[PDB]
């Protein structure tokens, strides 16, 4: 049984849902970005046209409120991209603005995240807001893992989440933004990655969320609360050999 310097995780063989690795998997905590995972399952669920050019919105989010950002409000930019933006580099405007565009509203949007939550059997996470920067944005391992499992069924948020990087292109007026992956694995060709998803916040601490494939088996791994920028994907990396090969490394 590896250790790891991270709070908790949690690794599932996605062949049969069971479970190869865990620390600490029911600790409830913040989980940051990893949100954002939830956020597109919503708009994808509600099957809003990817093509609408949508405005930059923050007006509802309070947590938004003095957060820097390169996205200008009031700019416009397709769904798709804002669930590009969200995915591939955690913008929090991106993420944001898909809520202020939903049926029912903004509260509609939230009541969905958590409705989805419910369905999903991840009875130990709450949402309040779309983006992952409030501390109230809560969750387990074992409950992300739910989320990774569920994710299957939405191959955009794979595809997009594991774009390495894009130039975006906005209009009102004309400017246009360079992006890249928060996750430096997709720049890894000894990595096959079908998902991925970072979050950092003092009080989540550095996560990680990805559906990867280790010597063909499939698996969804969650690392979360790490203490320093590398010390999630150097978990990872152990975790990864351990699976592959059955030696324990200690954590350095």
């Amino acid at each position: 049984q590896p250790q790891i310097a991270s709070g908790s995780a949690m690794i599932v063989d996605l062949n049969t849902n069971k479970v190869i690795y865990a620390s600490h998997p029911d600790l409830v905590r913040p989980i940051a970005s990893i949100t954002k995972l939830m956020t597109a399952m919503v708009v994808l669920d509600a099957h809003l046209p990817l093509d609408e050019k949508l405005k930059v919105d923050i007006s509802h989010t309070p947590e938004m409120k003095g957060v820097y950002s390169r996205v200008r409000l009031n700019s416009e930019i397709s769904r798709k991209n804002m669930l590009l933006l969200a995915l591939m580099s955690s913008e929090n405007r991106a993420a944001a603005s898909l809520a202020h565009h939903y049926p029912g509203g903004y509260d509609a949007f939230i009541r969905a995240m958590n409705a989805k939550a419910k369905a999903l059997g991840m009875n130990n996470t709450r949402f309040v807001e779309p983006t992952g920067l409030s501390i109230h944005n809560v969750s387990t391992a074992r409950d992300l893992t739910k989320l990774l499992i569920a994710s299957k069924q939405y191959p955009l948020i794979g595809q997009l989440s594991t774009t390495r990087e894009e130039m975006a292109t906005f209009a009102n007026p004309a400017y246009t933004l360079p992006f890249r992956n928060t996750n430096h694995l997709v720049y890894r060709e000894n990595w096959n990655i079908q998902l991925t998803k970072t979050g950092f916040t003092n009080a989540a601490g550095h996560c990680l969320v990805m559906r990867t494939v280790f010597n063909g088996k499939p698996v969804a791994l969650v690392v979360m609360d790490a203490f320093g920028k590398y010390t999630h994907f150097a978990d990872a990396s152990r975790l990864r050999t351990w699976i592959e090969t059955g030696k324990v490394q200690p954590v350095p």
